[PDB]
RNA sequence: GCUCAUUCCAUCUCUUAUGUUCGCCUUAGUGCCUCAUAAACUCCGGAAUGACGCAGAGGGUGCUUAUCGUCCACUGACAGUCGCUU
């Protein structure tokens, strides 16, 4: 799969987290973690499926961040 | 093309009664005739077009939706130089 940085949330992040262009993903969380995640996009290429950590809820009148 | 309401070219002509005043005559004559109140028809020396048919001639009609004009700012992407390492 993938995941781009941007679309981590706090869980993922440590406390004490930096802001110096937040660039390092080594510093937000070392690998191995469990995760959760929903499907985001349709694996169509050679390149990795992706996927992100804010879910979405799919409502017949409402969707939920 | 044929033949024709057409188009833009055709050279092409006249009238009765209204009351009146001044220029003039008939000698009454209701006038010849200036002013002057309204009513009343036509007619061929070019060059285009539409009107049928010559000749081609093998979907429509009515009414129910369209909300999108201005304006204000988070912002994204797996595919040589060197600043690098172990």
């Amino acid at each position: 799969g993938f995941l781009p940085l941007k679309e981590i949330a706090r869980e993922y992040f440590p406390a004490n987290y930096s802001a110096h262009g937040r660039p390092n993903i080594k510093d937000v969380l070392r690998e191995g973690q469990e995760v959760i995640v929903q499907i985001d996009k349709e694996e169509r290429g050679n390149k990795g499926a992706a996927l992100t950590t804010f879910i979405s809820l799919a409502g017949s009148y409402l969707v939920l961040m």
